[PDB]
């Protein structure tokens, strides 16, 4: 299927030899919509090479590229002149072959030869060329740039992507307001989408291999907007149609835009206005290959069928022809499929939808498959409505539209997928996947799912970067599926266990990678990387950091804690960095030529629907007077021990002329206190800490971890007392073996001060307090003793470098 | 704080709108101060643009006047007013920077820098120079000069007082490879010569210190260059040698004619001994320079074998008789040092002493604790106490060669400990290859200057102050925090000593410290890019390397204990985790592979190539940088099945791909769906269009005997209602018990009932998890085997927890229980 090399080789066509490319011939009685293509094709091939191919106007070159269309006069003597059968293109739908041959027809020696078995096969052709010359459908969408070559060449043999296994693929461009409709008006001037931007969203959806669109419709009018919409998706190869909820070819606005004139959206009301809007609409779409959108809701199952009844019959009132031989779309949504379970006349194409949220609702049983006019399915990417919205990035797991749509085709659902894409961007890669899968459901399985994003990477940011690029794109999809940004808080995830830390660690972990990534590439792809991969990345893991440090913010606060004001201001930051990294995306990447494009607001949904004005802060409370919040800590211990840093005290007396001291930072975890300064004696100094133990434990191991101090002032060595209130003191010397002495010196001096602690263990009595509250005092006996942290093992204490997490406390 | 970079009345102009102002030194003034000033000259013209004139002769209107108490044109000057003697006369390396009007004939205004005496005026301009945006860092660390139009000097005496401590220097040590074979790339020598020298001495003097100990494991200071004694002498530098090298010879002179020489044995040798000592003395006279006393036994060991205090005392007495003899002098006029490093301290112990006028040269312990201090009676020594502090060290229990691992904090709190037991005549540090020490080199310099401007409450204003100056005022405070936190966390423990085995894997300790250094990383790349592209160099110096280089070696050995318990198990997932360290392995590599080739146009190529991998002992002798052992399943795919679980903390927590069982039925396959899910991945029976009729999934599990009930929480893929009205049932059982049965998506739909409550909260969120209580069967086995039979089409099922009083309620439903498989 890959038939374009880079290399020069023997029976091999020359597209381009040495930087000069073969001209283009199209015959001229072939669709507008393939001398468009072929115009693209030329430019494509000016990218690659350097030099721009010429469109011939006649038969007048040795070699060359010619593309064309079955049932043509001319395509017919050269297919007969020869060698490719009939049988291969007839009656085909959207197909094309792709053949070098020689000797197409008189005035040329060899050529490569495209032909379709209609148009758009014809066209897929052509961009299929294009594509596997290295211009990825992408190339302006996400701003993929064109590796350059100096010599193309054509393989031997017969190249098709046969025919697409689902009849109707497209794309809903939907929610698009305020992100798309503010970059169409930067980028195009209008308050709607007009000719020029279609023309952009067409390309896409041919260069896909697509050929559906529902375009934007809730501000805007398609067919009204501007007369050459239709002519141009038409004359293109674009089949357009209305949503689900937008009969006969009139666009949402059409009707709402007059509102006060035209009066109720009615049926038994306002019956002869709404025929003739329904009428209007069907002359407007006649010599399109538009589908129409049959139905009416709002404002019996006997007056429904009755409306579609009437709408038939407008139909073949207007084009003079039985209503079979419009295409029509009949939606499944909310009272209309309960209704099913009612009169649907055969040829109409019978659309289910999903859950809004990615999984299919309802397949048709095997009575059902065997319905004429087939089956369609409608898929959400993007989403306006309950629980909540889902209007800001990509949350799809490549797996689960895989899974989904795999279900789909193989219960039958083949004439009609249509993906709503939201405001397009962010939803690069699902789109292509969609596409992808549309054509061919069965060239996927589990094995090769992945191969599929690889491809894809390989594509946009070159065969070197795939891998690492691909294995990102899969994890922040799947991270981004567990819960959207909008549904995202301070509580989703588990504080308590540490799962809250765990998934803000591992997408920081994903944000160094994707950084990683980013300063490794050229620069010429720096731009498509930040769009389809970095950012995501960024954007949800700054987001993912932000609730955490919420999360921490309350529960400290809850604890008088004052950590609590350092995880206030991460809050502040993290809602900062995030209007931060949306401005570089507007206003910076690729030039701001996607200003608007990623403006949606996303903090501060109190609600389904994003109500509130603008992005806002997520509340935090501050502890008043931090420097004053010290000392009364109490600790409860659980899964048999206590762990404590040192600060997290609960009374301490200092020595005549000393300060407890917080030297913040200070050892392995959180801080160390001393005694301060060191000149004078500890006498009479000590620290205390309030426990919870279980009653009935009278014997605990207490380990005590210290900076590894020597014994500087004398010989001796330092010594402190740990004990219970109300139980007997062990008094410990830690530094008295600490030296160079022979028989010190490796088995236990060098081994210890390398590593900057000292721990030493007390087998402690624990008195029988009633209530299980307990105190542990230490005294330091000796100056310059910077205690850091302790563990009241009852059991369950597990050596640990840092000497275990922290045990639940306030203060 | 005196420069400010725009015009004012009352101020004085030294650079308008691109234009310099002359500097002007009398002639009289030492050599090191026209060197000093030869530098500012350049300093300035990198400030602005264009380079200042250096005056022969008094005659300008607007220049800088730099010069030394007690010459005559200095006296002529402070008359001139309004300046006291008391201020400078008899101070010590102290300096007075004050604008003056009217200072001599031919000069209307100029900004005035007095020292009270050469180091003093030196210290002066090289503080002109710190405040105008020439960082000391300048040239060894990259650091950028902003670039000033306007530069205004305010009004005023300004000075840093004299200094806390008398000599303050650092000690090139551990120098091979990357300092000597960066040397020989840099300056085309394979020993340092003065031009090296002279770099050296410049940065010390602009970060205020006065001292230098030269390296000396295969070079010869003295002997190399006749130069270098003069560069440092002549610029102002004092040199001293190490604790082993006593009596100004370099070690490399012994051994260099060591067979010519006879044994490094004075009880045998004397002679020979006497004559290497005397020769040392000989040509460090003119100097500055502060002799070693006391004696080692031929590099870094002890002489000898055990204490033999009575012995040194006549190699001491005998040195301070060649001292006299040489200098024609008494030998108390001649700054001597003896060093209590290591052996040498039971030497002091056991009782021997030295003249009242030698410097008592305390230890600490080459990790950065402090030995030993004077109490009362000691401090009252007269020579004075000194104190030799290591950020660097080759030796026991394993080298420490390769980056910073010093806290900000420990340097600190050791310190301020040292200065306020009266340590005050002489700090040295042992800096390495120098780089990549250039923070706790400043710290060191900076303490060492005044240690009481420091209190535990300002402590990281200097990394701060630090910070601005090194990367701009604007990315100081976030560039501080990481300096500060990697310092911290590469304290924890050493390069060479990190190994797989460090830190608790099984309590998630390891992946705790994993996760925050590639955080770390994470913020710094976000730092580094935000830099205007003149600060990347220094950053990628300073910041971002120290963080990338350790953070990926956490990895490395994190992945490495990841590999070796999944091996053990006999879980492929082993094989993720191996080419995990294959590839961090590989990045270790890039990494110091940018840093000498790439980064500031390979100015630094062989700075950083010291090994760090494969260490056994505690020396660096091995090959080199060699990948830690892992271990790879054999034929993955088809290890499957098989698992065990067994219980913990009250749960069980099973990702389904982990089954012990399964048989599918007719014409399906149980199937794995990588990354499907919230966790794992999931399984499902395929394809969809047959029915599931005797397909059954297993679990086994081990429970404590005396739980009878528990409550098992089924995670399937929220499937809808497809194919069927009534939706999808399953169900979950016990061999030995009976099966539950559960209908998961009923009430997933548009009905009133459903739509708002259960059927949209839930759909959003991709997962139905239902759970049943169960009966737990007697077993013979201990063992219980749990299992999912799924009773219609396209069911994922993506984890289990067996509950029996410990589940808590999570997103992810808790870290998978432990497992082995077979
Ligand atoms: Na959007
Ligand atoms: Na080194």
């Amino acid at each position: 299927e890959q038939f374009v090399i880079f290399t020069p080789a023997g029976n091999h066509f020359p597209l381009v030899a040495n930087g000069v490319p073969c001209p283009i011939y199209i015959d001229s009685s072939e669709d507008k919509g393939v001398m468009i293509a072929a115009g693209n094709l030329q430019q494509d091939i000016l990218q690659v090479c350097g030099k721009k191919p010429e469109l011939l106007t006649s038969t007048s070159s040795k070699r060359c590229i010619i593309a064309g269309t079955y049932g043509t006069p001319f395509i017919k003597k050269l297919m007969s002149a020869g060698k490719i059968d009939k049988k291969e293109l007839d009656g085909k739908n959207e197909k094309y072959i792709l053949q070098v041959i020689a000797n197409p027809c008189e005035g040329i020696d060899e050529a490569v030869v495209i032909i379709g078995s209609d148009r758009r096969g014809t066209i897929y052709g052509i961009y299929e060329l294009s594509e596997q010359m290295g211009v990825s459908p992408w190339y302006w969408w996400a701003d993929v740039p064109v590796m350059k070559q100096a010599n193309v060449y054509i393989k031997p043999g017969q190249y098709s992507d046969g025919e697409p296994a689902v009849t109707y693929r497209g794309i809903f461009l939907n929610d698009e307001a305020p992100c798309l409709t503010r970059w169409v008006k930067h980028t195009y001037g209008t308050n709607y989408g007009d000719h020029r931007f279609y023309a952009r969203v067409c390309e896409l959806i041919l260069r896909l291999k697509g050929n559906f669109l529902w375009p934007a419709m809730w501000s805007w009018a398609f067919y009204a907007d501007d007369p050459q919409n239709s002519k141009t998706a038409s004359e293109m190869g674009v089949i357009i149609g209305t949503s689900h909820h937008e009969p006969m070819a009139r666009n949402h606005q059409e009707w709402s835009r007059k509102r006060k004139e035209y009066g109720a959206w009615d049926y038994t009301t306002n019956q002869k206005v709404i025929d003739q809007f329904f009428r209007e609409g069907i002359e407007r779409m006649q010599g399109t290959e538009d589908i129409v959108t049959i139905g009416m809701r709002g404002d019996n199952v006997k007056l429904l069928e009755n409306v579609v009844k009437n709408q038939r019959k407008i139909i073949e009132e207007v084009t003079k022809r039985p209503a079979k031989e419009t295409p029509q779309v009949w939606a499944l949504y909310k009272e209309v499929l309960d209704y099913y379970d009612m009169r649907v006349p055969d040829d109409v194409i019978m659309l289910l939808c999903d859950d809004n949220w990615g999984n299919v609702c309802r397949l048709p049983n095997a009575k059902e498959r065997k319905h004429p006019g087939g089956w369609g399915m409608y898929y959400h990417v993007d989403y306006v409505g309950a629980p909540r919205n889902s209007k800001w990035l990509n949350v799809t797991p490549i797996q689960n539209m895989w899974e989904q749509l795999q279900l789909t085709y193989d219960y039958g659902v083949e004439k009609l997928w249509i993906l709503n894409v939201g405001d397009l961007k962010p939803m690069e890669y699902p789109i292509t996947l969609f596409m992808d899968m549309a054509w061919n459901p069965k060239q996927f399985n589990v094995s090769n799912l992945l191969d599929h994003p690889r491809r894809f990477c390989a594509q946009q940011f070159g065969e070197d970067q795939a891998d690492e690029a691909m294995r990102i794109l899969n994890l922040y999809s799947k991270y981004n599926g567990r819960v959207t940004g909008e549904m995202l808080d301070r509580n989703t995830y588990n504080l308590e266990t540490g799962e809250w830390k765990q998934v803000s660690d591992e997408y920081l972990k994903l944000e160094a990678e994707a950084l990683r990534q980013y300063i490794s590439l050229k620069p010429e792809y720096k731009d498509a990387y930040k769009q389809l991969i970095l950012f995501p990345v960024q954007a949800m893991a700054n987001l993912y950091e932000m609730y955490y440090a919420q999360a921490m913010n309350h529960k400290l606060y809850k604890e008088n804690n004052p950590q609590a004001n350092e995880w206030a201001d991460k809050v502040e930051q993290a809602f900062a960095r995030d209007k931060a990294l949306s401005d570089d995306y507007n206003n910076i990447m690729s030039g701001g030529k996607w200003k608007n494009m990623m403006i949606q607001k996303h903090i501060g949904y109190t609600s389904w629907n994003d109500n509130f004005p603008a992005d806002t802060l997520p509340k935090i409370y501050r502890i008043e007077n931090p420097e004053k919040a010290v000392g009364g800590y109490v600790f409860t211990g659980q899964d048999g021990y206590i762990a404590i840093e040192a600060e997290h005290y609960y009374s301490a007396k200092a020595a005549p002329d000393t300060e407890w001291t917080v030297i913040p930072y200070m050892g392995r975890t959180l801080s160390g206190m001393a005694l301060m300064p060191y000149t004078q004696p500890t006498d009479g100094a000590s620290i205390s800490y309030k426990i919870k133990l279980p009653k009935g434990i009278d014997k605990v191991t207490v380990h005590v971890i210290v900076k590894s101090t020597l014994a500087f002032h004398d010989r001796k060595g330092h010594e402190y007392s740990i004990g219970f209130e109300g139980g007997k003191d062990q008094t410990i010397n830690f530094n008295h073996n600490l030296n160079e002495l022979p028989e010190n010196v490796y088995s236990i001096y060098y081994p210890t001060v390398a590593r900057r602690i000292v721990e030493k263990k007390a087998k402690l009595n624990v008195p029988n307090t009633s209530d299980g509250m307990q105190t542990i005092t230490f005294k330091p006996l000796d100056p310059g003793i910077v205690l850091e942290k302790l563990v009241v093992d009852y059991g369950g204490y597990k050596k640990s470098y840092l000497f275990m997490n922290e045990s639940k406390s306030k203060r």
